[PDB]
């Protein structure tokens, strides 16, 4: 139904769903003009993370990214209700442009970036009930840059090399996903937004962590260049390349850090 | 359309398919889309000094503030000649004073001056040009805060005189080179589109390198002298913000310049 390049791209979302079209979109530039220092932003917990290595985890090639399945107990501590987790994804650029986080920091984008997406489960009995509805959704977003080798990233990347084509799977053993956090979570912005995707619904409290992690150019590569948005058998096969949304206009960005 | 709200601009595919299209501007000018073509020549700008005997109509249309300019202004070095149509201007709002369309490595000036023209070897006027591919070329002057700038307040000395949709004054006659900055000779180089309604992608682009400067006051005149509403409209709707997010561009930007 919609795609990121081409006649089913980000100016076409709103066509089929109208959200992508109103208010509270996401992501944003992150940058002075809008930014608060709120001295209220105290450090989220996050409990559960820790994933027994004897469960396993499904991760998906669904044509537009690769998620993995998480399970509700995982979950944040620290906002006015309870949110538990329902699925990680990332997002990123292409070789020759390496640059495909969603959010921008004073203009300048990461080389991708990691949404661990949590639902309100205090108020709704799951995130497809959530997801439309008042404060719905929470998710934390991790800038990614190239830099050292990083192991607990590869938990997920050497699994790729088995969900290449749209519709494929493969399980993952848990491990600690506040491994994939950066050093640093106290600092952190805060806002109300949206979906990224469609249908864009603008019920996502975000956290966008000040400090990113690392992970080697290899390990880029290999995430910008081992998937397909295609099914295997397509006589046209097509990259997974650049699968972020532009970012939209913005309000107040909060901080929990004042400079 | 608008730049705000339900008929802004990720609706604007719902009337103008072609702003759904492939090759829409503006863009952000970094340097991993960047090429150097030593064949890039300086433009040679022919009739810009128009005779203060003569005056040309400035309009507010309801989008933007648009001053009328005769086709006897001409751009020389294009493989046809273009002539001028208009020049109009694209601005932030005081709380976020960043309104250019084009960023360069991320960055948004605080405004963007457009003198748009029409290849008038092949096409008699700009309307029978702007459907036709190459039929427009447009020169974009990115403009940073700094010094009082006489030459632009030629032309922002009327605002106050065309502050509401449908509003006209004439400006006398002056020299248009004088709203360019230095070393037009270094400049960026591209195949785009309008960036506004129908969004046709038949514009050649050139983003002059440098910046001009104007001062604080005259970019707060530009970003609060002008309405989007008339004059006896109850509910008057301040004209800010009237610039389009940059667009995906995944193809190459020629510069002139190497270093
Ligand atoms: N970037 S984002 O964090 O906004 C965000 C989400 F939040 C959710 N998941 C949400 C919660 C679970 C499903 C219920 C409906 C809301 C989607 C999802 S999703 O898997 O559920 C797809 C449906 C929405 O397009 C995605 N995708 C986009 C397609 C590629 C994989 C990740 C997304 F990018
Ligand atoms: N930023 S841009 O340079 O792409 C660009 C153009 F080029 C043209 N003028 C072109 C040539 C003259 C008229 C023929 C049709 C194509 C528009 C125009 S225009 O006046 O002709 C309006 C066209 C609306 O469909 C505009 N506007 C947008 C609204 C406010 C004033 C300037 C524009 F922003
Ligand atoms: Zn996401
Ligand atoms: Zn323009």
């Amino acid at each position: 139904k919609w795609t990121y390049f081409g006649p089913d791209g980000e100016n076409s979302w709103s066509k089929k769903y109208p959200s992508c079209g109103g208010l509270l979109q996401s992501p944003i530039d992150l940058h002075s003009d809008i930014l608060q220092y709120d001295a209220s932003l105290t450090p989220l917990e996050f409990q559960g993370y820790n994933l027994s290595a004897n469960k396993q985890f499904l991760l998906t090639n669904n044509g537009h990214s690769v998620k993995l399945n998480l399970p509700s107990d995982m979950h944040i501590q620290g906002l006015q209700s309870r949110y538990s987790a329902t699925q990680l994804h990332l997002h990123w650029g292409n070789p020759n442009d390496p640059h495909g986080s969603e959010h921008t920091v004073s203009g300048q984008h990461f080389a991708a970036e990691l949404h661990i997406v949590h639902y309100n489960s205090d108020l709704y009995p799951d995130a497809s009930t959530a997801s439309n509805k008042s404060e719905g959704l929470a998710v934390l977003a991790v800038l990614i840059e190239m830099g050292s080798f990083n192991p607990s990233y590869d938990k997920i990347f050497s699994h790729l090399q088995h969900v290449k084509y749209k519709g494929q799977e493969a399980f993952v053993p848990g491990f600690n996903i506040e491994e994939l956090l950066p050093e640093r979570t106290a600092e952190y912005y805060r806002y109300r937004g949206s979906l990224t995707t469609p249908p864009c619904n603008p019920t996502v409290l975000w956290t966008v962590f000040r400090n990113p992690v690392q992970i080697s150019q290899e390990q880029l590569l290999a995430l910008e260049t081992a998937l397909y948005c295609t099914h295997m058998d397509d006589p046209s096969p097509r990259e997974m390349i650049n699968n972020f949304r532009q970012v939209q206009k913005f309000r107040l960005v909060y901080t929990s850090f004042s400079q």
